[PDB]
């Protein structure tokens, strides 16, 4: 019979009767290969953590209405079982909307076919649908919990709401409402929010412990204050002391020092508060799973963070400056702590084309392209993700230039444009809404449109993606369009159908070798491409994200062995999006190159 | 058809008819577990070698007459199809003496049931078990011969038989006529000596073509004009190019700089010669496989040798500079060179004395001791390797010290001494012939005996070990033997019989334990072990027997320990037996302890 429980009279938790503290760091499932989950979480142990905190992201669980992924690396019940095994107990934050710099803050984007949907508030499409969820989730959760002879000891409902405009209290009467039938009533329910009566008013609620955050810049004293303010009686918490803090494509790497942060780290743990360090280890948005922010700027692929280990799970100074803060109040674990993974520079691999995307429809979009009269979102064409042609045909004839224009910023969030098969330029999301261009009456205007990753917080997190309004050419609004959805991912997993300034936007390929008998073949390595300006890049078929060295500040893309393979040839694919170095008699030129160590704080 | 042969019209090899020169280099597969074979033999190709050299040591097939190891860490077959598959063609060294730093040049102990055996010569015994011996090597080296589809292009007959005193001519022709019954008339034959007229003299043989060895300090002009007195026609050819140098217990660690191995193999190169690099890999002499030098001095356990690659298998400057060297002279292959290991200091492990070697009698020697009036040998006793322990009475009170002493310097190599299970200290081959003792009239006298190594070159490669001659008390001859042969590897594996079978201190066995976790993809890693504190002894993990430590002499203080004898979950067990000085008396469990480290200290003092 194990309980976990606040004692208020006593300000602390009980665990088994017994007064209790937790002092975790974040790691998300989502972010590290399941290949590495024990990997992360013994490392976590051995800097004397007591448990992990981790989110739930419903998108990565639901990618449409009854259709589930549990399995491999989206397997969040091993994960949690794998927790319990190396004696971590878990803080679980299910969501259902997470943040996190993730798509859509976890939402799944199936839910905006009901265009005028409210997310995050008592709207009952919204509602209907998360019950849905929660009756999938919380059934699975139920026996990991504490009570149960499981590591979760307590549950976070919502996501900082108090930052969210709605302010919709039925919202999280319903959630707690909803968690009661599935967990119990025992099980301890609490929100987080920012340390400021402004957040904590929409955000607090009866019946769920407030806790709140801040990292190093904040006043400690009155941080805690504020939390004192909501809930007289009761332990301390900071649910997430920023060990470091999110980038930006185009914005130089963030950084937080190792001082400050083992600072008020000693400061908050001699308080006899309970903390959850944010992020101790990052990983990778791999595939398409980056969030961003408003006004529109999306976060790279890797989510280092700066955090004490490093993307690739590496043991840093600031893992071991924290390390011996956390040996001043607790007894750590004893024995060698398991090393960074060694990492291997495999060199330079020569790539050629192979289709642009012009040339591969048949392959990528299989059941053919939809007729519309005006201009049909992501969401309307049933992808989610990645990249969708639009493709029409010229009006008037333009051997002199003339403006093509999206005037109600509708580009979400980039078009790669071109006219009878010549490359005219880039339209994007609030920067560039006007694009001249050139050619013959009835020459077929192409345009590759990406979705460079759902808003994750405020107000916009509504984000459809696609050509969202008209656009016009010298100011007469444009019409009778073809679009074609494309399935990049089977496409680049069948080699493009056949098996057995500025360019078009094209796939290049080629093959790598590996020994076999090497005991310690393949590594772990990083991948780099020097020349090329924007695109995606699988290897075996895995998508391992987004690369942009034309922007910074992340040069170099993370790339786990487990992918890597001896038997017979490895393929890495190139999708470039604006120019290619393979035009050149050189081919020499056409190639990316595997590295050992990370470029991601290029200025 | 495919061929190899010797074009005396042109000086040079012809390989399928084309003009062909190698660039070898040395990998003793039984100085490398198997489970770093291909490793190395990849990062050798990578290097810019064509060929690799190897050496068949018998003793390391043939333990005892009759019963063979080809399997696991000891098929050379297996080796041979391994090089063939990344490219590589081989040069065969198959003795039957190799001399190679290694215990009796690889000649089996059990040669010497024999006392009067003249070793390497005529003598009708010795040949009759080298016929023998190679009735059964050979045919397996067939079809791996180049003619038949395998890789070997070339095979050495003997190992610089000029080197050596007897001078029996009819002993070389005897090798190359069952060499030649066994393996046919087209597979090139070859002899290795000195570059020197006086090691040419006995070394070459009508028949068999004539290569020399030499290094950096040596002129090549006269080296190759030496080469030319015994075949004025055919290829040059050095089989020995010392890239490094052999160490011995007790001396400062050999070394021989880059840019003198550099110049040098590219001077070579430059001539046309054939060259093979000794060695390239040196490796590890686990067990008890090293050997000696006389006057009396062991090799230890490394075989780093300086080598290109290190013991452990590490890429060095000297192999980057040796492969641009080659990149002069050849394609060399394209891609990148598999890397270094890594290297984990796993740290601090804690031992607890389980029992002395006393204390174990009945489980190191499970069928009885053997009695006898006189003392005898490792080879009368039907052991090889290890320790023996020899027990008598003594026949006088020793209230006061008296001399116990092998007047004819008899104790091969070193003896650990108790008297009524008190230690009294130790006996030198060549160092101490006399050591005082006290004890009670009758009280029991144990002299733990240790073969440090056969010698592997010179005249006295007959070295039997063991108390090969009397021991006096008071210049009295002491009788009454009781002689124990210890079954140390048995015993270790079953963790002293705890398992089941399915100023000094007395010799004596440490155990400890230590964890690994499961799941972790870059563990276990390699490591080394040091042991800060012991002063010397034999050395097991999980029962591998990793070789001997002497901290106290050096250069080494550190053993390599490769990643796959280590597991996880189940419990890593370190035995270690101590012969002289454990650090496990004061009240201060920590100090009983030895430590991995992840950096190699075979170079120190
Ligand atoms: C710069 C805008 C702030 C948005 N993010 C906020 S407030 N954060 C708190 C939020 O709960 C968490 O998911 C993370 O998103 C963290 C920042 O990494
Ligand atoms: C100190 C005596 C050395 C004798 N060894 C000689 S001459 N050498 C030649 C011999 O062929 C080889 O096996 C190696 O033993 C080499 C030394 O590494
Ligand atoms: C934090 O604020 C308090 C008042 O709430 C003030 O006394 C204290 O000095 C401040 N501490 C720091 C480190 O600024
Ligand atoms: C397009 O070209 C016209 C005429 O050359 C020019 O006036 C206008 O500024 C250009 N607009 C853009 C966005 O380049
Ligand atoms: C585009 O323009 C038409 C006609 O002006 C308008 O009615 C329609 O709503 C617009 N469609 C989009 C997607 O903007
Ligand atoms: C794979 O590897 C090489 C790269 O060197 C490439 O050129 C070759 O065509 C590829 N083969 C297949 C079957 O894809
Ligand atoms: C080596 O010896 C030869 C004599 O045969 C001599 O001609 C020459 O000077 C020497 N060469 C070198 C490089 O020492
Ligand atoms: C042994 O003891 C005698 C005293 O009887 C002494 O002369 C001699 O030096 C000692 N020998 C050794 C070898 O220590
Ligand atoms: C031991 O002693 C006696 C001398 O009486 C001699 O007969 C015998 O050969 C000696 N044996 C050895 C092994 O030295
Ligand atoms: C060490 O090794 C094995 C593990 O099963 C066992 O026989 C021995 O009793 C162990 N002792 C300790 C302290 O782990
Ligand atoms: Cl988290
Ligand atoms: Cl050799």
């Amino acid at each position: 019979q194990r309980m976990f429980e606040i004692d208020y009279s006593r300000d602390s938790f009980l665990k088994d009767g017994q007064p209790f503290r937790y002092i975790s760091g974040s790691i998300h499932y989502s972010r590290v290969p399941r290949f590495y989950w024990k990997d992360r979480l013994l490392k976590m142990k051995m800097a004397g953590l007591n448990a992990i905190q981790t989110y739930v992201p419903w998108n990565f669980h639901e990618p449409w209405p009854g259709q589930y992924q549990f399995s491999e690396d989206h397997d969040v019940e091993y994960f949690l079982r794998l927790a319990h095994e190396l004696g971590l107990l878990v803080i679980l934050r299910p969501g259902p909307y997470i943040c996190a710099e993730w798509e859509m803050g976890g939402l799944p984007a199936w839910l905006l076919e009901k265009e005028s949907i409210l997310l995050r508030s008592s709207d009952p499409d919204y509602l209907a649908a998360v019950d849905k969820w929660l009756g999938v989730l919380l059934p699975k959760m139920k026996p990991l919990l504490y009570q149960n002879g499981g590591p979760v000891i307590t549950v976070q409902v919502e996501n900082e709401y108090g930052s969210y405009f709605a302010c919709d209290f039925d919202y999280l009467r319903f959630l707690q409402k909803r968690f009661r039938h599935h967990l119990g009533d025992d099980v301890v329910l609490f929100t987080t929010d920012g340390a400021h009566k402004t957040f904590l008013k929409c955000g607090a609620l009866q019946g769920l412990y407030t806790t709140v955050d801040f990292g190093t810049g904040s006043n400690i004293t009155d941080a805690f204050l504020s939390q004192r303010k909501c809930e007289p009686k009761g332990p301390l918490i900071n649910s997430e002391f920023y060990t470091g803090w999110l980038d930006h494509w185009g914005q130089p790497h963030s950084t937080i020092k190792t001082e400050a942060v083992a600072s008020s780290l000693y400061d908050i743990l001699a308080r006899g508060a309970s903390v959850n360090l944010y992020m101790f280890i990052g990983g990778t948005n791999f595939a398409y799973w980056n969030g961003a922010n408003s006004p529109y700027a999306a976060q790279p692929t890797s989510y280092d963070y700066d955090a004490p280990l490093s993307e690739a799970g590496d043991l840093t100074e600031k893992y071991f400056a924290l390390r011996n803060i956390i040996q001043k109040f607790e007894k750590v674990p004893e024995g060698p702590i398991p090393p960074s993974t060694p990492k291997f520079a495999y060199g330079k691999v020569t790539l050629e084309k192979l289709k642009t995307v012009g040339a591969a429809l048949d392959i990528l979009c299989p059941s053919g392209p939809i007729k519309s009269l005006y201009p049909l979102t992501f969401i309307q064409v049933k992808q989610h993700y990645g990249f969708v042609l639009y493709r029409t045909t010229l009006p008037q004839d333009c051997s002199n230039p003339a403006p093509l224009s999206s005037p109600l910023n509708g580009v979400h969030d980039r078009a790669y444009v071109a006219v009878d098969g010549i490359p005219q330029g880039v339209l994007e999301r609030n920067n560039v809404i006007t694009l001249n261009i050139t050619g013959k009456a009835g020459a077929t205007l192409d345009l590759l449109v990406e979705n460079m990753g759902r808003v994750n917080y405020g107000a916009y997190i509504n984000d459809f993606k696609g050509l969202v309004s008209n656009l016009t050419l010298s100011s007469n609004i444009l019409t009778d369009w073809t679009i074609f959805p494309l399935d990049t991912e089977d496409a680049v997993r069948s080699h493009l159908g056949g098996w057995g300034n500025y360019t078009l936007p094209a796939f290049y390929m080629g093959n790598f070798s590996i020994p076999s008998g090497i005991p310690d073949l393949p590594q772990d390595t990083f991948i780099q491409f020097p020349g090329w300006t924007k695109g995606q890049v699988w290897i075996n078929g895995f998508n391992l994200g987004r690369y942009w060295p034309a922007r910074g500040p992340q040069l170099t893309l993370f790339v786990p062995q487990h992918i890597l393979m001896t038997s017979a040839p490895n393929t890495i694919t190139v999708l470039e999006l604006e120019w290619a170095p393979c035009s050149s008699d050189d081919p020499e030129l056409c190639a990316v190159t595997f590295v050992d160590r990370p470029v991601i704080g290029s200025s």
